[PDB]
């Protein structure tokens, strides 16, 4: 009867790349929002222009004013500084929890019922930032990390079978980098555990790419980060709600016993639908991948604790 | 540039079934053939008509006569006898083994160059005599068997879980009914072993509902067999083959010396692609799991000792 | 959130074809409704077991039972008769009447704010049953008819020219066969009006296999009518509405003054979205075509003159 | 059975928009290539790692060394210089010239069997220069203008009316701004031509909006050119061709004779498909229309008299 609403804030590559992968699902109509005056405006305008040629009905609009953003049914935080050398990842987590407080304050009073995701560097902080700032409850704040981690394995593993990015699949928890938990266990080629298809050799080998992957497209552009595969893997998330298909994805879900943590945000196995995180699913892990866990767990834990 | 061509022998609900999910992924044009006059012509014609409003480019033509099938990339047969009320084992496997021969003979002498798919049950036993009576090379030569099981399984489980028909995979190897082999190890929920999200009763009830799941269709329906699902699996394994996907698929594949048998079709883990079957995937098995592919591999090589 | 809900209403060929175009847009979940026992129940458990192959989120299920269609965002009644041997023309319409009837009393007790999408031949006449029996209000009573015979005419133009299909539109007014009201001032290929590529006589003979263009595939088919196309032509009405698209589409539609008739349901072009029929577009036509389509309009008349209203 | 190879020079926002389109119609293997190190390899593995979650299965890789074009099927030309504050229509025409010629004697070599399409501005003047450089037969080169156009006016018209982006068509010849040829009685809303649907003085305002509508994302974006509609608008000439569509669009074509001009490209209706511009369809135009056609003809051509090809 009336197409859902999805508000992008930051019309950034990452946002205006997660408004083109949205626009093609036919899933919502779409308002991009930046503090720069034309900018999202400009690409919503151009991403529209498509749709004639590309076949989809939905409207995509540009605003610098957030009460564009009224009534949306999901929202998605892609706006945050990168870390310039000669600045500490405390100066990071100031900066970025200063923004992401700025913005869950103005898109929480405009769509009070709102699904959040957010995007903002450091994840699993940011979004305890969005969910206290937002007060929302806890099925309602989520972050995007397992998926675009998940994603690259993926494609590094498909490339070096030469199978079909389809038929490989894998579940990474924790956040990116060094607070990462890759599950070889938990990774196959249709259906056959990738431990039987690589030696360990190769698999750690892919296992550091997919650390260093957000870096790796850094080193390359030079100029700004990845963009396509986190706007895809934001797109995703964004329709398992609209579209209620309860995804079994890895999310940043706020815990509270889950893993043996309470009180923070860790990328964690979920059932993502229409009411949002529907369950976190605890799977067996060894104690090296438990261990590993809770070290993630415990730094996420102390960088609340320096929060304004 | 020229679209591929796929030909498709028997133009009942399976073969239409299939001509429909093949249309609209817009990957070959499509000529349906029948023995019934008028039936592939008027279904071909139908599909054809839905062009304009679904928005695929793709000609689709009906004919009586295999010239119509000349030069064709693919060709699919779904014909085959229906078991009737009384009609034995035996009958069958002769009925079905006549009409594959006659079809074979004809699809190879028009498109000597065709990959060839085959449906007619018993599947493994006619993929031999396909191959026999082609004379083609055994990366041609396969069966759609296991990506249906694979298929039903996965839609029982993701019922049952109430999760995403997306994230649910299962490796099934062997034939249907009896013949099949279940892999619990190889089935996941977003990367989960299946084991660790419901009891083994559980598990073990929805393998025999899949090794029912043939004669379920058809105890609902009272006439006729499925056709949906079929046709989805098959259309799987044409444009596996069209796009070069390297798909890793449960396909009807013959043996010599994977997983210790030679001379017979099996339903084994493949990678297809643009050369067919490209590689046979050797998995790790109990020995309960060999034994039942073992005895399923007797009874395929005695069936095929009775004929020819 | 949760995904709208569509009930199909006859599981034969065309219900199930347009479970399946249905499918794979992820638009609703789907609820087959037959008579008869298992039917349904079996063509949804196999439209449903291709999900995890052909990649869609949407729950199929089937039915005996009308309660199985509760709170339907949208219904289709696929369901009708085809003339039998020794059966008179009267009678025909006289049984599709009755089952229309029936399941309009059935789906709107079960989804009384469901938009409402016929099929059941004759069509604009079994619109007006839909109508009277359900209590509607006009917007969201509708019938498919003159989208399949643009998708017909289109067909055999892009086949005509060897064009793409894509780039080929054509409006048309009325039913289908004699009722029909094809325009080709209002048919294009790519924007160019199709009367500067075909000639007058091909024109006509392509506008005359679109007439006859059902009686052609049932006389291929020998048993059953087509499926396909028209289950194409409802999926796409269906997704209109779910999806608010606001497409340009020939429904059959209740008019009340439109092209100068009040009172019937006729084959014109409207604005469907998420508030079903939005508008009736009132085009430029000719004196022959008016009259056309007022014999057309003439005809339905003649056929509820004899309906038991 | 091998996917088709599609090379884009320029990784800019305009032919990583153009991947990500193709991507997505899983319909070639892309190679991005730029002078520019690590930016082609970053955008193609940035997309290529989409591709487990958007389920496409096309391989995207990137290089600075035009060998890594050999054997494409289709190469598109996205590179070139915009015109800056203080360079004259000659020096925009110099230096593109400049780039364009450089870009095809090396792309024609490494695959002489190549469909090549060209979106450097000045589009009909840079489609000259790829012909005469590549020295590919006429039906082999081609150029991305009036989709671009033609998608922009559908645009504003659909949102004026609010319809279905899908029902909205759009014939639009000639290049961009002045050289434009729209033809209203060749756009049309769900077959109803669209002067029955706007006012003479809204349509003329429509018109205005796509004559300028480049200008108008350049004035918004402050830096950089549109990306996602002109990367639409060669993604559908690209699967026009791959998929032997025979869609029916306006490019830029190379003229022996047809709208009454030889030796130069035009923005005309063609049919696009297996074998590049397989038709040049010569429409109806009123006196005007004609008038304006022959007046940009004249102007390309003089251009073209200047240049050392």
């Amino acid at each position: 009867m009336k197409r859902p609403k999805v508000s992008i804030v930051g019309a950034g590559n990452t946002g205006a790349a997660l408004a083109h992968w949205l626009a093609i699902k036919q899933v919502a109509d779409i308002v991009l929002v930046d503090v720069v005056e034309g900018m999202p405006q400009g690409k919503a305008l151009d991403l529209m222009q498509s749709a004639p040629v590309e076949g989809f009905d939905v409207v995509i609009t540009g605003s610098n004013d957030y009460a564009a953003t009224a009534g949306s049914d999901v929202v998605v935080i892609t706006a945050g500084a990168a870390r310039k050398p000669g600045m500490s990842r405390d100066d990071l987590v100031n900066i970025n929890t200063g923004i992401v407080r700025e913005i869950t304050a103005q898109v929480a009073r405009y769509s009070p019922d709102a699904y959040l995701i957010v995007l903002t560097n450091p994840l699993d902080v940011m979004c305890y930032v969005a969910y206290k700032v937002s007060g929302f409850p806890k099925h309602r704040v989520m972050g995007q990390s397992g998926i675009l981690d998940s994603a690259r394995f993926r494609t590094f593993i498909a490339r070096e079978l030469n199978v079909s990015f389809e038929d490989v699949h894998a579940l990474v928890l924790g956040g990116h980098g060094d607070s990462m938990v890759p599950l070889p266990r938990y990774t196959h080629v249709g259906g056959i555990p990738v431990t039987q298809l690589l030696p360990k050799e190769k698999i750690d080998e892919l296992v550091r790419r997919t650390r260093d992957g957000g870096a790796e497209i850094v080193r390359l552009l030079k100029t700004g980060s990845a963009f396509f595969a986190p706007g895809a893997a934001m797109a995703e998330m964004v329709e398992a709600i609209l579209r209620d298909r309860k995804r079994v994805l890895p999310v940043s879900a706020y815990l509270e016993g889950e893993y043996g943590e309470s009180g923070i945000f860790m990328g964690v196995p979920v059932v993502l639908g229409g009411n949002g995180i529907e369950k976190i699913l605890e799977i067996e892990l060894t104690d090296e991948e438990r261990q590993a866990f809770a070290r993630s767990a415990a730094d996420v834990r102390q960088t609340l604790s320096k929060l304004d």
